[PDB]
């Protein structure tokens, strides 16, 4: 016999540098309110009457969802030559409520006759999220310049013919929850130096969607060189977009479906030379 | 010639320390009692009448499969400074009859016309399978809050349009076989700190269904921290759900169509600081 | 200038290891070559209801199996160790993928009487297993009031309970095209001697999807490092592939299935006798 | 004790490393901004016959391509070496995925008149390079029999070989919004300066795929670690990203295109003189 | 300051011992010469009357494409101990003119209407290439024995039920171009130890095709015994088979399209004792 290791499980709490924070952000696709009957949908999709007349009316576009956590603070003021932040080192990210889907009485279209099931959500799909120490920053294009937007969504300024590609003008900071449309903004790959993002797209009219959920997966943040989103202001910044497909009734007017999404990012402290002025 | 080793293989018992545990769980998707004529499937699927009308007859709803393993007695009492606990290492696991559904003679719509086979299994399919050392947690959240659920499942208590999307209110545990719809409860990715869990979902009103199986593939249950569940209690959680599609019969009227799901855990015997109060 | 290697290539084993190559032909209904619709089922016979539902002779598809006997090793069986082959990894392929690329076998046509006519299409099942003993198969149906002809094997005094998982049904794959593949599926509470690896794709139209290729080999060893040991010094060789059913004008389907090609790796291992 | 931190702050890279970035706008036939179907081509005009297949001005999809001019770095070309840009890496992306998420916009109905309009689907096609000089085309076309029209680039003296692989029917990527994808292929023959990466799928409706993200990063060195040599410090970006086709009410159809974005990171290489 | 080493970049000829070689072959598809209206398509499809009365017309019946390449000769005297051999380590492979296919004006069935696009290739696909040091040998087995193939192409012998299964008679080498129909011949997995080959099938009336390019790919050709086909007579065999789907005429008569490979091929020299 003799002296030796053995390893005992017990509650270890991290280092003090270390801080992991759970969020979650509900969809917006139209009907933005929980008490509102269509809450997680958009209203009926009302088509553009010619390419002139293109007026969708509102609550029927989908906008990206967006959520400012706000991080334990770390230093008195910003008058140092290094300040602390927080740089957030990898993400779990889970599309929460994907079994609601598995549901074929839910009133609508009848898959074959009247006495089927009725057709589920599918037909395109768009889910992205985003990890960022400042808002994502936006890109604008649109399937159709002479669209008429709703007030109550953000929209490209003064659009024209060249905003059905790149435009360099066409540019905004997503910094507002359910007003920037997701079929007026993208992504914007010319900056978000300090946020990091990933998009799944699949068009089709009927499309069957496709989504998985683990609790096993973690993303890591860091960038080619090391190093992950640093919060300014001491701000964390998630963001997302997930577009489940469209329901049908049974006049075949659709509305789009939408499903929370569910963050656990993990920060560490970093000391860092002063950026503000 | 020399002294050497040579390796013969022969029946070799494990560490005293290590255990594996085999499980089949057979599916509940309605019919959820081996004398009945449609064990394995739901009865027929009813639709609603309209949105304020939507009332799922009983025996028409899957739910959720779940299992609890006595694991052998590791502990005297809960007297002491530290405890003897199960951790679980690895999981294999298989859906059990993926053949039976190569079957094109099984009466039901015809594929072409009446001379033709009758058109297999297919639609909205849903797999995943959890392993932990206490109940799944479960969020809830439905496709329309003015669905009527049956008597018979556990559906969302004071249900509003908020379930829709995720309400923080809407929580539950995976502790009844066959009684948590699919379609009312997901896993909580708040928590399930003690639980591992997978899942796909492929939807779409006919979309072939697709599975594989093999006795070659084993999944490692260890967290970030290279700890697996532990087993509160002595008691290992198995939950599953595998949803194949749905039957169409010649009228039309569809049923889902469920597959047992076969477990092997293998676990180890771990020193922990007592937990219990 | 100095002795030196090079490495010259020659033709070269050691006795310890061998090669078996076999090739399994399908096992659809039409099980003998001098059969006019070998490799395919007969007709497949719908159910009139649920009750009676009464698949005809040969229209249900059913597993491989063969079994393959290697170089006798052990003349006493009474030592403290028998030497037994152990297979350590496959190589495998469906043989006649190319046959399907075919638009002018009779048949329904994809569009009007000018156009080609369908291919084999619908729902495919692919697997194979290697293994020291027979595959272990558990039983599992869509219905159990479906009545199974007498040149199958189906389960015993079938119930409601074997639309799902019932332990009793169970079974050995000892019988070369008996076993319906709709009835049967590995037995995955066994086969601790055997490997085994299966794809399914149902739907009612669904294109076949399959490759080809000789540069793949599955290496057979378990969580332990062992492969499958060939008790009696017989190896199993086990599968099914089914590509599809075709169509034909009238609409009356067949399966069509195809041959798989084994290419198997053995080595000698002492071990402690039984 | 004395010991190391990192402390995060802004570097400027090596003097030896550059990045540029760019992005290009597609070239579907309506190629110029103020146009009203910027974006996206003409209604596609589908030929008379085998021997009238005139496609309408503006109705064919073309290749992208921009040069970039980077730093000069040679005072005198007569040295025995001179200094030549390296591409060794890039990060691209497709912009404006999301705005194929819109089924308000006019068109053929998915269901009937009250329900959304059918989104862009069928034929996609996207691809990309990086090069030091232009991408290197092979011709190769469906029928040798179309008339192009007069603002695109086609092979010259087109005959029916040219519906298979004519080593006569070569083109450099030198102009943008010129060279039609249906026509124009990258030629695997040459392109030892430059890397292209694509991806086709066909079909009448099929949905289209697409990712995007900023966190994936394509190395550009070739078998030999060595990237595209940018040829008088000029780099040349190329591709084309058809999204599908966009249907109208009366079931006229124009194809769809989106700008890609690049990062490309080069770094200084000493080089011995050509 | 001190002497050290920069890398610098040039041109260099690799040693003698290493050779590549690069080479296109043209698709069979049933119009194989250039000269053809219909070059890289088969002629019209023309479906059986019955499963006793089913005979394809002279060149409706895509064949595989095959190369012999002719290599730099190693061996003056044949009767040493060993000899030398081109062993060929890896390949790049391509499929030339995917884009071709992203074409909606190409005269055909129309996709909705009279007014939209026409209908392109789709359907039945079959990608296929092999690299070796001798013919592919090939195994014939086919949908329907009954069949009757024409005499522009080579079929199996004395065909009977048992070939809709595999027969080990009807074995052939893949010898002669664009005369070895696809829907007869596989590649026989129970020989070919001196090829590597490489396949992919995806079936269905309409199914959407799938294609990838690009010149960054290297499959390597070594077995698991880390040797790479060794070519016989110095002659190395390139064999291939790409077949895109079918082009539907507005009359619904169907043609199959097929497309071109490229190759480039990397061997190097080895000892090999003499045969
Ligand atoms: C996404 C969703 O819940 N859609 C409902 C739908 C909406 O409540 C409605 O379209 C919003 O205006 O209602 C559906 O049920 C309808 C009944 O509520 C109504 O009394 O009568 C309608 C007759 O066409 C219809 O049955 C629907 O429109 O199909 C059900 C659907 O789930
Ligand atoms: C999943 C399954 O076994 N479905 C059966 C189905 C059910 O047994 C039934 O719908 C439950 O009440 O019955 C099917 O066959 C039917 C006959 O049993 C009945 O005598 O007549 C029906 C006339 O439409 C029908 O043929 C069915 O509904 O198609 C067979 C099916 O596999
Ligand atoms: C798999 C196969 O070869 N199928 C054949 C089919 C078979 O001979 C059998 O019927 C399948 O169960 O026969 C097909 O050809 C038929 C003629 O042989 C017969 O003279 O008349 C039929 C007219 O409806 C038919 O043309 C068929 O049933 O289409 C051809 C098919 O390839
Ligand atoms: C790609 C695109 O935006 N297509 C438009 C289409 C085009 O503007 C036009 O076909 C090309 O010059 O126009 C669509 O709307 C049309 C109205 O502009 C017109 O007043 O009436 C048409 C009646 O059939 C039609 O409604 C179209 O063709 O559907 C809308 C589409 O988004
Ligand atoms: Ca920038
Ligand atoms: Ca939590
Ligand atoms: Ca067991
Ligand atoms: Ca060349
Ligand atoms: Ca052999
Ligand atoms: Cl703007
Ligand atoms: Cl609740
Ligand atoms: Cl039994
Ligand atoms: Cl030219
Ligand atoms: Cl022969």
């Amino acid at each position: 016999s003799h002296m030796g290791g053995v390893e005992v499980l017990e509650v270890r709490t991290g280092p003090d540098a270390i801080t992991q924070i759970e969020a979650y952000l509900n969809p917006r696709m139209g009907n933005n309110i929980p008490s509102e009957d269509l809450y997680g949908y958009s209203n009926s999709i009302n088509t553009a009457f010619s390419k002139a007349s293109d007026t969708p009316n509102k609550d029927t576009l989908p906008c990206y969802s967006v959520a400012v956590i706000k991080l334990p603070l770390l230093n008195e003021d910003m008058t140092c030559d290094t300040i602390l932040m927080w740089e957030a080192v990898s993400v779990k990210t889970e599309v929460v409520g994907i079994s609601s889907l598995v549901n074929l009485h839910q009133g609508g279209k009848y898959i074959y006759g009247s006495s089927s099931g009725c057709v589920p959500v599918q037909g395109t799909t768009y889910h992205m999220f985003a990890v960022g120490g400042e808002p994502l920053e936006l890109q604008g294009l649109v399937a159709s310049s002479t669209a008429t937007y709703p007030d109550d969504v953000v929209a490209i300024k003064n659009m024209k013919p060249g905003n059905q590609g790149l435009d360099p003008k066409a540019k905004a900071l997503l910094d507002k929850d359910g007003k920037y449309p997701v079929e007026v903004w993208c992504p914007d790959p010319s900056k978000n130096e300090n946020t990091r993002y990933y998009g799944s797209f699949t068009g089709g009219a009927t499309t069957p969607p496709v989504m998985q959920f683990t609790n096993s997966v973690t993303t890591v943040l860091l960038d080619e060189n090391g190093v992950g989103p640093l919060c300014k202001g001491d701000k964390l910044f998630l963001s997302c977009a997930d577009i489940a497909g469209v329901h049908t009734n049974y006049s075949e007017t659709q509305v789009w479906r939408g499903l929370p999404r569910y963050f656990n990012v993990t920060l560490r402290k970093r000391i860092v030379k002063n950026p503000y002025p």
